[PDB]
């Protein structure tokens, strides 16, 4: 699909079984989710956002459907204001910026 | 153009009188550069997300050229760590996700 920008680029994310709304997020690095349960062990990462820097914990080898496309990477969980998904998923599901 | 997301999408722009890198950003609701006068009147915001909050200062119809293409919106200007377009100039330059 073509997603215009005049909104926030909210499309729906199933992952553990489970529908989220998440943000397609091109200044994002990698994809950050709001605090749940993911199987595994994680590894600790430090991301820096627009206000500083936070720690989150990072899951490898994740399952993520994202607006219907399949993707399986890294995925991280910590305080972040809105489920993020960013270029290292976006890059999976075919995603570019055109004008 | 047709812009990858295997790296951050980096693209020159020019703002009064000035060319500077900047990161074309989805996620982002508003265009915050690095410090830098601008012309006319502004006032205090605080914008925040990951990390928390900053202040900046906002410039209204404030003109840009974002890689070729003239735009003109509102401009934050204060201590982001990178220099960002954000949704308010990517609509103007008809800029969309596609997948
Ligand atoms: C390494 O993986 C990640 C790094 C950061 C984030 C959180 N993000 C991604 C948003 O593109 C960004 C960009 C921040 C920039 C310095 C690289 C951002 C920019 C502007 C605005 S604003 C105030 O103009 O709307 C919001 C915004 O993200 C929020 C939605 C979440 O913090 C941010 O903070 C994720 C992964």
């Amino acid at each position: 699909p073509q997603i215009t920008l005049w909104q926030r680029p909210l499309v729906t994310i199933k992952i553990g079984g489970q529908l989220k709304e998440a943000l397609l997020d091109t200044g994002a690095d990698d994809t950050v989710l709001e605090e749940m349960n993911l199987p595994g062990r994680w590894k600790p990462k430090m991301i820096g956002g627009i206000g500083g820097f936070i720690k989150v914990r990072q899951y490898d080898q994740i399952l993520i459907e994202i607006c219907g496309h399949k993707a399986i990477g890294t995925v991280l969980v910590g305080p972040t204001p809105v489920n993020i998904i960013g270029r290292n998923l976006l890059t999976q599901i075919g995603c570019t910026l055109n004008f």
